[PDB]
């Protein structure tokens, strides 16, 4: 059916959209401010403006032939960034060193429907495996559960792509386990995991969570689509009416836990005065071959009742806190939106003995009214 707390689907009376009038000229498309944020947060995290230019030449290769829709006027509210527009912004620390910089997009079709939606967005796989980089056959592998006769009216694939410090670019994929409606999602992610080899650790991790206050709403299902170790599948747990110790708790599941850190990070930044806007996720990755989730990401929301400035003031006070470059997240921000609450969330993983902590933020740039 669609998340509760970002909307998403065809632009109607009933889903508006409205472009702020001071981003980019009349005529401007969706690629053409990607291209620019792309470029102007590479700058402000002090990347190589080449592996930039790289950036944008891969963005467009992949992207180009959907994103080319104007910003004006836009027929769909897309889910992949909080204003609505189809992209969004990422960077991520782990540990020292200039950030990775991420773009995920959506790719819609012309006129957008959620048939043609859904067509696109697995003809931009079928366009990905042409790529060297990248590995599409686990994905391709699941078309199947996730692309049915009839889509539901707010549908969506996500894709990513990472612009890493000196290093060939990486590719992700994010699909909706209510691709078949609600009622079929736990029974499509089963099926999901076991053709990806990874059962007997989902399963142990529904065992777990089924004691540990409950298996919140999945949100997605993703996969590093590449053929290294270091892929990962990834599941994001959403998780409605649990306190932060319990979130912390929820964790212990997964290699690398530090207990209390998730429970000190929503504390110093969503706050414990007000319920957010909506619940914490934790990402739980898996890899073939281990038998329980090998690591757990927070993703945390920004507090409310509180303004944006002060979400901003308190999310770069953690990072220090965790020693990461805060001064970077602040003028990632700034380049990603050109005061306003665009952020998604922001995520955080604890160094485990021999590791690094990780932060990341997730933008969206602005182009529409909240």
């Amino acid at each position: 059916a669609g998340d509760p707390f970002v909307d998403n689907g065809t632009v109607s009376s009933q889903r508006p959209l409205r472009a702020v009038p001071g981003r980019y000229p009349p005529g401007a498309t969706h690629l053409d401010a990607a291209v620019d944020t792309l470029v102007r947060c590479h700058a402000a995290l002090g990347r190589a403006p080449s592996e930039a230019e790289a950036a944008v030449c891969l963005l467009r290769r992949l992207w180009g032939r959907w994103g080319n829709t104007p910003v004006e006027r836009p027929g769909w509210r897309s889910y992949v960034a909080v204003d609505g527009s189809p992209f969004e912004l990422s960077a991520a620390w782990n540990g020292d060193g200039p950030a990775e910089v991420r773009v995920t997009v959506e790719a819609t079709a012309d006129p957008p429907t959620p048939e043609g939606n859904q067509e696109a967005g697995w003809e931009y796989l079928r366009g990905l495996s042409r790529h060297p980089g990248a590995a599409t056959a686990r994905v391709l592998a699941l078309e199947d559960l996730f692309r049915p006769q009839t889509p539901h009216d707010r549908c969506w694939i996500m894709h990513g792509m990472a612009s890493r410090p000196g290093a060939d670019p990486l590719f992700k994929v994010y699909l909706d386990p209510d691709a078949r409606g609600a009622a079929e999602a736990p029974s499509v992610l089963d099926e999901a995991m076991d053709r990806l080899g990874v059962r007997a650790a989902w399963q142990g991790l529904r065992g777990w969570l089924d004691e540990h206050g409950g298996s919140g709403r999945i949100g997605s299902l993703a996969l590093d689509l590449a053929d290294t170790d270091d892929a990962r599948v990834k599941v994001y747990v959403q998780h409605a009416g649990l306190d932060w110790a319990d979130i912390d708790r929820q964790a212990a599941v997964a290699r690398g836990h530090v207990p209390g850190a998730f429970s000190a990070a929503l504390e110093e930044i969503t706050g414990t005065e007000v319920p957010p806007h909506k619940p914490p996720v934790t990402c739980f990755a898996f890899h073939r071959g281990v038998g329980v989730p090998t690591a757990a990401t927070l993703y945390i929301p920004m507090p409310a009742g509180v303004p944006e400035s002060d979400a901003r003031r308190r999310s770069a006070a953690f990072m220090r806190r965790s020693g990461l470059d805060s001064a970077a997240y602040l003028a990632f921000l700034a380049a990603a939106t050109g005061v306003r609450a665009l952020q998604n969330f922001v995520a955080y993983r604890p160094a485990a003995p021999g590791g690094r902590p990780r932060f990341a933020c997730y933008v969206a740039p602005g182009l529409y009214r909240l």
